[PDB]
Protein backbone atom coordinates (compact mmCIF):
# COMPACT_ATOMS: atom_id res chain seq x y z
CA UNK A 1 0.00 0.00 0.00
CA UNK A 2 3.21 2.29 -0.03
CA UNK A 3 2.48 2.76 -4.04
CA UNK A 4 -0.77 3.66 -5.66
CA UNK A 5 -1.25 2.87 -9.12
CA UNK A 6 -3.48 4.84 -11.12
CA UNK A 7 -4.15 4.23 -15.07
CA UNK A 8 -6.59 5.32 -17.58
CA UNK A 9 -7.75 3.14 -20.27
CA UNK A 10 -9.96 3.25 -23.06
CA UNK A 11 -9.56 0.11 -25.20
CA UNK A 12 -7.56 -1.96 -21.79
CA UNK A 13 -4.07 -1.63 -22.83
CA UNK A 14 -2.45 0.30 -20.16
CA UNK A 15 -4.83 -1.24 -17.62
CA UNK A 16 -2.88 -4.20 -18.06
CA UNK A 17 0.06 -3.04 -17.83
CA UNK A 18 -1.27 -1.57 -14.42
CA UNK A 19 -2.02 -4.95 -13.31
CA UNK A 20 1.49 -6.46 -14.97
CA UNK A 21 2.90 -3.91 -12.90
CA UNK A 22 1.36 -4.59 -9.15
CA UNK A 23 1.53 -8.48 -9.84
CA UNK A 24 5.68 -7.89 -9.77
CA UNK A 25 5.71 -5.14 -7.27
CA UNK A 26 3.15 -7.45 -5.43
CA UNK A 27 0.02 -6.57 -3.42
CA UNK A 28 0.23 -5.50 -0.08
CA UNK A 29 3.50 -3.30 -1.60
CA UNK A 30 0.66 -1.54 -3.91
CA UNK A 31 -2.53 -0.99 -5.33
CA UNK A 32 -3.83 -0.55 -8.74
CA UNK A 33 -6.54 2.25 -9.57
CA UNK A 34 -9.15 3.43 -12.61
CA UNK A 35 -8.18 7.15 -12.36
CA UNK A 36 -11.83 7.49 -14.07
CA UNK A 37 -13.61 5.85 -10.37
CA UNK A 38 -10.51 8.03 -8.66
CA UNK A 39 -10.65 10.58 -6.25
CA UNK A 40 -8.20 13.63 -5.38
CA UNK A 41 -8.06 11.79 -2.10
CA UNK A 42 -7.69 8.52 -3.50
CA UNK A 43 -4.45 10.50 -4.89
CA UNK A 44 -3.01 12.14 -2.58
CA UNK A 45 -3.03 8.90 -0.56
CA UNK A 46 0.19 7.18 -1.24
CA UNK A 47 3.27 8.53 -1.14
CA UNK A 48 4.84 6.74 -4.02
CA UNK A 49 2.52 7.38 -7.14
CA UNK A 50 2.77 4.97 -10.45
CA UNK A 51 0.78 6.87 -13.19
CA UNK A 52 -0.44 4.74 -16.37
CA UNK A 53 -1.59 7.45 -19.24
CA UNK A 54 -1.81 6.18 -22.85
CA UNK A 55 -1.72 8.89 -25.49
CA UNK A 56 -5.14 9.37 -27.91
CA UNK A 57 -5.88 10.84 -30.89
CA UNK A 58 -2.84 13.22 -32.13
CA UNK A 59 -0.95 13.68 -28.87
CA UNK A 60 -3.57 14.10 -26.57
CA UNK A 61 -4.66 12.35 -23.02
CA UNK A 62 -7.12 9.15 -22.55
CA UNK A 63 -10.23 11.16 -21.87
CA UNK A 64 -10.24 9.48 -18.47
CA UNK A 65 -7.29 11.02 -17.22
CA UNK A 66 -7.84 14.43 -19.18
CA UNK A 67 -10.80 15.23 -17.83
CA UNK A 68 -8.75 14.30 -13.84
CA UNK A 69 -6.03 16.63 -14.54
CA UNK A 70 -8.09 19.65 -13.01
CA UNK A 71 -8.03 17.56 -9.96
CA UNK A 72 -4.56 16.53 -10.82
CA UNK A 73 -3.16 20.04 -10.64
CA UNK A 74 -4.80 20.68 -7.29
CA UNK A 75 -2.39 18.45 -5.41
CA UNK A 76 0.63 19.04 -3.83
CA UNK A 77 3.39 16.50 -5.21
CA UNK A 78 5.78 17.87 -3.01
CA UNK A 79 7.22 15.13 -1.02
CA UNK A 80 6.55 12.60 -3.11
CA UNK A 81 8.12 10.40 -5.85
CA UNK A 82 6.75 9.32 -9.45
CA UNK A 83 7.48 7.04 -12.01
CA UNK A 84 5.10 7.25 -15.36
CA UNK A 85 4.21 4.65 -17.56
CA UNK A 86 1.78 4.56 -20.59
CA UNK A 87 1.02 3.03 -23.75
CA UNK A 88 1.34 4.02 -27.93
CA UNK A 89 1.65 3.49 -31.14
CA UNK A 90 4.95 3.79 -32.30
CA UNK A 91 3.96 3.35 -36.81
CA UNK A 92 0.79 5.39 -36.80
CA UNK A 93 1.28 7.58 -34.25
CA UNK A 94 5.13 8.06 -34.70
CA UNK A 95 4.77 11.69 -34.87
CA UNK A 96 3.34 11.69 -30.96
CA UNK A 97 4.06 8.64 -29.49
CA UNK A 98 3.70 8.49 -25.89
CA UNK A 99 3.54 12.19 -25.76
CA UNK A 100 0.58 11.76 -22.90
CA UNK A 101 3.79 10.72 -20.69
CA UNK A 102 5.12 14.43 -21.01
CA UNK A 103 1.74 15.95 -20.64
CA UNK A 104 1.20 14.60 -17.06
CA UNK A 105 4.83 15.35 -16.68
CA UNK A 106 4.56 18.97 -17.12
CA UNK A 107 1.33 19.05 -15.14
CA UNK A 108 2.94 17.12 -11.94
CA UNK A 109 6.57 18.52 -12.14
CA UNK A 110 6.27 21.84 -10.89
CA UNK A 111 4.11 20.49 -8.27
CA UNK A 112 7.20 19.27 -6.99
CA UNK A 113 7.15 15.78 -8.02
CA UNK A 114 10.10 13.66 -7.73
CA UNK A 115 9.91 11.45 -11.30
CA UNK A 116 11.72 8.21 -11.38
CA UNK A 117 11.74 5.96 -14.42
CA UNK A 118 12.74 7.17 -17.16
CA UNK A 119 13.24 4.55 -19.53
CA UNK A 120 15.73 4.46 -22.72
CA UNK A 121 14.37 5.44 -25.97
CA UNK A 122 16.52 2.15 -27.65
CA UNK A 123 14.48 -0.37 -29.48
CA UNK A 124 11.76 1.89 -30.04
CA UNK A 125 11.07 3.57 -33.32
CA UNK A 126 8.68 6.98 -33.43
CA UNK A 127 8.86 10.11 -35.36
CA UNK A 128 8.43 12.45 -32.18
CA UNK A 129 7.35 12.44 -28.76
CA UNK A 130 6.81 14.79 -26.19
CA UNK A 131 7.39 12.25 -23.20
CA UNK A 132 11.11 12.56 -23.63
CA UNK A 133 13.32 13.13 -20.33
CA UNK A 134 16.29 13.78 -22.87
CA UNK A 135 16.60 13.00 -26.30
CA UNK A 136 17.53 8.96 -25.72
CA UNK A 137 15.14 8.25 -23.05
CA UNK A 138 11.37 9.03 -22.93
CA UNK A 139 9.96 10.11 -18.98
CA UNK A 140 8.41 6.65 -18.41
CA UNK A 141 7.74 3.52 -19.64
CA UNK A 142 6.12 3.73 -23.10
CA UNK A 143 4.53 0.60 -23.79
CA UNK A 144 3.71 -0.39 -27.68
CA UNK A 145 1.43 -3.27 -27.01
CA UNK A 146 -0.16 -2.23 -30.92
CA UNK A 147 3.48 -3.05 -32.67
CA UNK A 148 5.64 -4.73 -30.16
CA UNK A 149 3.79 -6.39 -27.91
CA UNK A 150 6.46 -9.46 -27.83
CA UNK A 151 8.49 -7.04 -25.71
CA UNK A 152 6.17 -5.69 -23.66
CA UNK A 153 6.40 -8.09 -20.45
CA UNK A 154 10.60 -7.83 -20.59
CA UNK A 155 9.89 -4.11 -20.74
CA UNK A 156 7.91 -3.68 -17.83
CA UNK A 157 9.95 -6.38 -16.03
CA UNK A 158 12.91 -4.52 -16.37
CA UNK A 159 11.55 -1.35 -15.92
CA UNK A 160 10.00 -2.26 -12.45
CA UNK A 161 13.01 -3.67 -11.51
CA UNK A 162 14.80 -0.15 -12.32
CA UNK A 163 11.88 1.65 -10.09
CA UNK A 164 12.02 -0.69 -6.88
CA UNK A 165 15.35 0.49 -7.02
CA UNK A 166 15.26 4.22 -7.77
CA UNK A 167 12.64 4.23 -5.36
CA UNK A 168 14.42 1.81 -2.76
CA UNK A 169 12.69 -1.33 -1.09
C1 LIG B 1 -7.44 6.78 -33.45
C2 LIG B 1 -6.30 6.47 -32.54
C3 LIG B 1 -5.45 7.51 -32.13
C4 LIG B 1 -4.31 7.26 -31.32
N1 LIG B 1 -3.35 8.22 -31.18
C5 LIG B 1 -2.20 7.92 -30.58
C6 LIG B 1 -1.18 8.98 -30.30
O1 LIG B 1 -1.35 10.19 -30.64
N2 LIG B 1 -0.07 8.56 -29.60
C7 LIG B 1 0.29 7.23 -29.40
O2 LIG B 1 1.45 6.96 -29.15
N3 LIG B 1 -0.68 6.27 -29.54
C8 LIG B 1 -1.86 6.59 -30.12
N4 LIG B 1 -2.87 5.65 -30.25
C9 LIG B 1 -2.64 4.26 -29.82
C10 LIG B 1 -2.97 4.05 -28.35
O3 LIG B 1 -2.47 4.90 -27.32
C11 LIG B 1 -2.70 2.63 -27.99
O4 LIG B 1 -3.61 1.81 -28.72
C12 LIG B 1 -2.78 2.28 -26.51
O5 LIG B 1 -2.35 0.92 -26.32
C13 LIG B 1 -4.22 2.38 -26.03
O6 LIG B 1 -4.24 2.11 -24.61
P1 LIG B 1 -5.49 2.01 -23.93
O7 LIG B 1 -6.01 0.70 -24.29
O8 LIG B 1 -5.02 1.83 -22.51
O9 LIG B 1 -6.27 3.25 -24.14
C14 LIG B 1 -4.09 5.94 -30.85
C15 LIG B 1 -4.99 4.90 -31.19
C16 LIG B 1 -6.06 5.14 -32.03
C17 LIG B 1 -6.88 3.94 -32.31
CA1 LIG C 1 5.49 -5.62 -34.96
Amino acid sequence: AITGIFFGSDTGNTENIAKMIQKQLGKDVADVHDIAKSSKEDLEAYDILLLGIPTWYYGEAQCDWDDFFPTLEEIDFNGKLVALFGCGDQEDYAEYFCDALGTIRDIIEPRGATIVGHWPTAGYHFEASKGLADDDHFVGLAIDEDRQPELTAERVEKWVKQISEELHL
